[PDB]
């Protein structure tokens, strides 16, 4: 039998395969089943792929994971851990080093005369986060720009670098990826804005996978990275060994999405605002619980 | 609009009310709404009460909270904390001091000539925890005693005390409540067996309460105990200030209930197969969730 492992379109296939192919062959080696990379032109392709069971396991951002959870019978089971021990990563806006656009106030003032590279609409760092803090908060909108395009991170970072779009979203992980796939191009970019912290990406599976397959997948993730060859495979990817995780890691990204929905709703007391405040309160209370939690042993068998 | 507050039948009403009346009156005073105690003869009355929206918020043990989450649209929002700093409480078996039973081996050999006081079938410490570690692990059940009866913690401790039943379940918190209500009855008791750690009791509400009511209850619980008067009320209950909690506190009791179910099933053939594998699937899920909870760090909280 065979497993299909979804890879989000952060970068071109040609640039993802050197990082991924060796990880997937090792997954093949340990599991004793064939493992195929499953690519798509946008995050949506992976999410729908999982919904129709063409994807079994996937690397997602928190937003595309949340969607998979909500729409595609998905479930978080591990979390990536940045190799340098960053507690997460960050969203950015970039422009070419030669731009006179130096910051948000410049961008807000000039937006109707600029070309904008917006992110994949299911991207956490690419779409949602700048969507809230830069756009929603300043009640400006992406439609304002002379020209606006939703594109993957590499695409946006290369278009800025090549002076082909004035400004774009990106993230700090993908900028380090660019260091490797196109170093002279990274030299051409300037970060003009940086979001608050975003948590590491989840690995997610479909919940109708057999218990045996779930076990094998979970054991593989939890145990990868102990030998020199595996440790290497992880570094290329930007990662130390995975951490156990659950849908709970998604919480602030749910909060962020509801913050943004509220800004929108008010800009248009409404029932809608109460249904959303309900949801916010639920997440606030759960956040308090998570911080207050002491210890958690296995119930002694 | 009146709020019904459920209180499990650990003790008699008359021993509950002086702990609970001051607490519910301060809650009325703070919330600006009428609060009424809801009692019932067994734990099931509280859980079923909430299921049909007759109980709005309740003090439960872990097991009965679990089934209020599964049956009664419940949700944990706070956890009680022992006043003396204990991280939890313990289940026990108790006999009269005059009895020669001194432990589990002493008990099991003689089990045929003994009368046994089991717990409320929805009680964590009364029924589940002994039902697993004493009964399932020693491959016996409560019917393997000469006579078996199901009762609340105070009923059981008073029956052992008055030499009306030879051995019963109880817990260390209730023994403390009996030291208060019936001190001359407590000194007649001796503990012969003690369970692993049980986590503090949660406070639970029904999820279909208005978000407004939920917010005011939540604020009430998180802020109670600032003044000498509130401190005294908590003290009477044997509690310090509450802490934020969620359904997540219930994971080890879900584990334990499933461990027990798997053993009960082994000892009731196609139907055993279908059930165990459904049980095992639930345990693997809880296992992964537990590993996730121990690995978490300084929780990420959206910056508005």
């Amino acid at each position: 039998k065979a497993l299909n492992f979804g890879i989000i379109s952060t970068e071109s296939q040609q640039n993802l395969k050197p990082q991924w192919t060796p990880f997937l062959q090792d997954m093949e080696k340990k599991l004793g089943v064939k493992v195929n990379a499953f690519f798509a032109p946008d995050y949506a392709g992976i999410i729908q792929g999982m919904r129709f069971n063409k994807v079994d396991i996937a690397w997602y951002g928190n937003l595309s994971a949340m969607e998979a959870v909500d729409r595609a019978n998905g479930q978080v089971f591990a979390q990536t851990v940045a190799a340098d021990g960053s507690p997460g990563y960050w969203s950015v806006l970039i422009v070419n080093k030669d731009s006179p656009i130096n910051n948000l106030n410049d961008l807000l003032a000039k937006r109707k005369d600029l070309t904008f590279g917006n992110g994949d609409p299911n991207s956490t760092s690419g779409f949602l986060v700048p969507g809230y803090y830069v756009f929603a908060k300043n009640n400006i909108s992406a439609s304002d720009f002379k020209r606006t395009v939703n594109a993957g991170h590499e695409t946006n970072a290369l278009a800025v670098a090549n002076k082909q779009v004035d400004v774009a979203t990106n993230n700090t992980e993908n900028l380090d990826k660019l260091k490797t796939s196109a170093p002279e191009k990274l030299k051409e970019l300037k970060v003009i804005w940086k979001s608050p912290l975003i948590p590491g990406d989840p690995i997610v599976w479909r919940k109708n996978l057999s218990e045996t397959t779930k076990d094998k997948i979970y054991d593989f993730f939890m145990n990868y990275g102990k030998t020199p060859e595996e440790k290497a495979v992880l570094e290329r990817l930007g990662w130390a060994p995975f951490r156990a995780s659950s849908d709970l890691q998604l919480v602030p990204i749910r909060q962020l999405a509801l913050f943004k929905e509220m800004q929108s709703v008010k800009d248009n007391k409404l029932a809608k605002t109460t249904a959303i405040q309900a949801q916010l309160d639920d997440l606030d209370r759960l956040n308090n619980a998570l911080s207050a939690m002491s210890s958690v042993s296995k119930a002694v068998q």
